[PDB]
């Protein structure tokens, strides 16, 4: 009842488009899961955790998207020409809770292919995860107010954005100070990964703000469309680039299975 999805009836076209976005998301992540599983054998031990983390992200995101899809069809029934709310079973909050797990995985696989190790890896991962969790938690509290108190959504969103900015500064600083350690030409690739991240992750706060500028049923559809673009870009496309970097550095480091695969 705290999310705008509960306020509207949906046309068949709107309802089925949202359902198809979510189900397509499930298929894309589980298809990618198999790809990451099969190619892990071509990654040197030093980097193989990075590809395993992509497997974990795929199933984590795939399970939440599948949960959202079933919750969506549980919550609404087609009555008198529109889909109308029947049960309080759908909310976006499950995405936020899941981010607590998937964002640390996405960040860790970046740090691994940057060749960080030992105390710097543990220290950098700790500050990044704390910053990320602060961002997620404040965002989560903010969206509890997207119906009742838009001013509170904005203020919690400003606090969240402060964590986001600091997180991105840590990430960017480590990338630009360590890309010279990267093998096989991937010092060039990692810069593109950073820009892909900036683009894809910024779509989430845009989705967060939809209630402020498009509080209607088409805004609900737009938000799910933005989440879909962002999810595929931040998890699947990002994971493919991380895996490419891992295999390329593995080969440059003399790992034979990587050399043959390329
Ligand atoms: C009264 C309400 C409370 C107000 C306060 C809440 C807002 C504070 C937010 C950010 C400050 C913390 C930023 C400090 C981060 C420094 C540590 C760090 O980033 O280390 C990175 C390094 O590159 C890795 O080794
Ligand atoms: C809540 C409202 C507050 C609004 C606040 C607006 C300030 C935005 C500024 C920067 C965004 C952070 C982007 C981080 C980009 C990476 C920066 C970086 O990596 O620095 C390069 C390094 O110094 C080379 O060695
Ligand atoms: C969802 C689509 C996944 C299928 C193909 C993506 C291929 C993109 C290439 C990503 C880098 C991995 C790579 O090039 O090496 C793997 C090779 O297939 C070792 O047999
Ligand atoms: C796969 C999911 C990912 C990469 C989720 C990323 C989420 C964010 C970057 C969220 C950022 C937010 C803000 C910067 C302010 C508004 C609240 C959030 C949590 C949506
Ligand atoms: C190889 C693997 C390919 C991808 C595997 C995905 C398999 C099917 C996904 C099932 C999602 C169906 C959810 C429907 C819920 C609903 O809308 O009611
Ligand atoms: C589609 C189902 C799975 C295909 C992956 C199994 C084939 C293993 C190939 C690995 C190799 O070439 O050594
Ligand atoms: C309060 C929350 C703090 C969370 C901190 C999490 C710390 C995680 C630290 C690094 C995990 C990396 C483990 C795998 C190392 C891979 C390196 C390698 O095998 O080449
Ligand atoms: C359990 C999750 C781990 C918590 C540790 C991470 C700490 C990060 C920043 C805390 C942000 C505090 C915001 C809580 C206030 C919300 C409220 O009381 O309404
Ligand atoms: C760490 C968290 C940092 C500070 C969070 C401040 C935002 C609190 C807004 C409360 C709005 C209200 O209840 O009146
Ligand atoms: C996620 C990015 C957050 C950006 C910070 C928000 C910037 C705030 C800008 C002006 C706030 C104006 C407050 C007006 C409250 C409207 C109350 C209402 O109409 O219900
Ligand atoms: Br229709
Ligand atoms: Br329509
Ligand atoms: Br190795
Ligand atoms: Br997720
Ligand atoms: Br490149």
């Amino acid at each position: 009842m705290k999310n705008i999805e509960s306020l509207f009836d949906y046309s068949a076209g709107q309802f089925e488009f949202i359902d198809h976005l979510l189900t397509m998301g499930v298929g894309v992540h589980f298809a990618a899961l198999i790809f990451f599983l099969v190619v892990s054998q071509f990654v040197a031990p030093k980097y193989r955790i990075a590809t395993a983390l992509s497997c974990i992200v795929m199933v984590s995101a795939g399970l939440i998207l599948n949960s959202q899809a079933v919750m969506w069809t549980d919550a609404y029934a087609y009555v008198d020409g529109s889909y109308q709310l029947q049960d309080l079973t759908f909310s976006n909050g499950y995405r936020y809770v899941n981010w607590m797990a998937t964002i640390p995985c996405l960040l860790l696989q970046l740090l691994i292919v940057l060749n960080l190790k030992g105390k710097e890896l543990f220290s950098t991962a700790t500050w990044l995860i704390l910053a990320a969790w602060g961002m997620i938690i404040t965002g989560y509290v903010g969206q509890l107010y997207e119906v009742d108190d838009i001013a509170q959504l904005m203020i919690w969103g400003a606090v969240s954005t402060a964590f986001f900015v600091v997180m991105n500064w840590i990430v960017g600083t480590k990338i630009f100070k360590n890309r010279a350690t990267m093998l096989g030409g991937t010092d060039s690739t990692i810069t593109k990964v950073f820009w892909l991240m900036m683009f894809a992750w910024t779509l989430y706060p845009i989705a967060y703000l939809v209630p402020a500028f498009m509080n209607n049923a088409d805004g609900v559809v737009l938000r799910q469309l933005l989440f879909t673009i962002a999810d595929i870009s931040s998890k699947v496309i990002y994971g493919l680039m991380i895996t490419y970097i891992a295999i390329q550095q593995s080969a440059a480091a003399g790992y034979v299975p990587a050399q043959q695969a390329l």
